[PDB]
């Protein structure tokens, strides 16, 4: 079988919605974050959730070298949190976490404290397929916000839940 | 540093939102799927995606041994697929494949063709993690509907999307 084109990969995954999560680490490297979508659990023993980010970014060789990340599920008021860290308005990296909104728990990695859930991680394994790294991180502190409707992408846009 | 008690991980997780999909399959080893949300894409080139199946689905040993699957991302509309494919109603799996909905692309493995997003897939790797088999998939051809409105699934309930 011949593998369908990138280009129609992509369209077609811009159909599917997803969640919207920051990943962020600090530590001996520095202090670093991205936006990423493409995050889901994978078991609960031990706590484990992955993760699949670009090789080629600031925020990946960071977050692999200090070995301590968090994911920060975003809840629908922090489009502008997600925009900030897809690089939108050319943030600088590290003018990114200038508010009290981001705090250490155990890691030391920031966690975004009001997002809808925010899972403070050790990196444990790293899979490489194409261009991304696949890095499979287990869960030692969780946080969560009081009242947070998830943000949603689909369709190149934003949007958050409701009831069918 | 410690890793946070099972119970916490997967209550956490119930405080973020997915996406809904069903992995459907077939081949020598007969008809299976159910719903999955744990999945994402992983890179373009080639294109792959991967799912996150417990080992202990009846549909998981079927699947990795036929060695090809689809993934169905389901529209707002499709909740009662997802209850089938989650076993609400105990329906046998053959039987779940009889709506002529379900149909073959290029693998074999059925395609939900009103389905939000299907792909057609290769398995390419598995890699066993606690309980959970991670199965990298490339996907081989597609089929969009036209409504493209998610199913989505937060806080144990069903929902879909709506403008911020
Ligand atoms: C919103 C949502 C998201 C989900 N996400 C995931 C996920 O990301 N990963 C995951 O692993 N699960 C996920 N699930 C769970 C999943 O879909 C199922 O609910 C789970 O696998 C249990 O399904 P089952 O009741 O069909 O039990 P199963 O044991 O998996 O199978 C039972 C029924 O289906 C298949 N049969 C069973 N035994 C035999 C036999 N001895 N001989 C012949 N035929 C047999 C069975 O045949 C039977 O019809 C999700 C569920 C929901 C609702
Ligand atoms: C909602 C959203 C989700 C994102 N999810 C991821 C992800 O899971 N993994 C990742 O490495 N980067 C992701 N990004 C990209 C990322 O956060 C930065 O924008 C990127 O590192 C910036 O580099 P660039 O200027 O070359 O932009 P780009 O040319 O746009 O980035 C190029 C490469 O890194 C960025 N991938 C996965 N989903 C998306 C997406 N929805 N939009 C754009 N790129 C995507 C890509 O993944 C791609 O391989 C996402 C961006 C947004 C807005």
């Amino acid at each position: 079988f011949e593998t369908v084109a990138s280009f129609d990969f992509r369209d077609a995954l811009s159909k599917a919605s997803t969640p919207v999560t920051v990943v962020a680490t600090n530590g001996p490297f520095g202090l670093a974050g991205l936006t990423c979508s493409a995050v889901c659990s994978v078991c609960d023993r031990p706590p484990t959730v992955l993760l699949c980010i670009n090789r080629k970014s600031y925020a990946a060789g960071i977050i692999k070298s200090n070995g301590v990340l968090s994911v920060n599920w975003l809840a629908a008021g922090q489009a502008v949190i997600s925009q900030t860290f897809a690089g939108v308005g050319s943030v600088p990296m590290e003018e990114r976490f200038a508010d009290k909104g981001w705090q250490t728990i155990a890691t030391g990695a920031p966690y975004r404290m009001d997002a809808a859930v925010s899972f403070d991680c050790t990196i444990a394994n790293i899979v490489d397929v194409g261009s991304h790294s696949v890095i499979f991180a287990e869960v030692v502190a969780r946080n969560h916000a009081e009242e947070c409707t998830p943000l949603i992408y689909h369709r190149r846009q934003y949007a958050t839940t409701r009831s069918l």
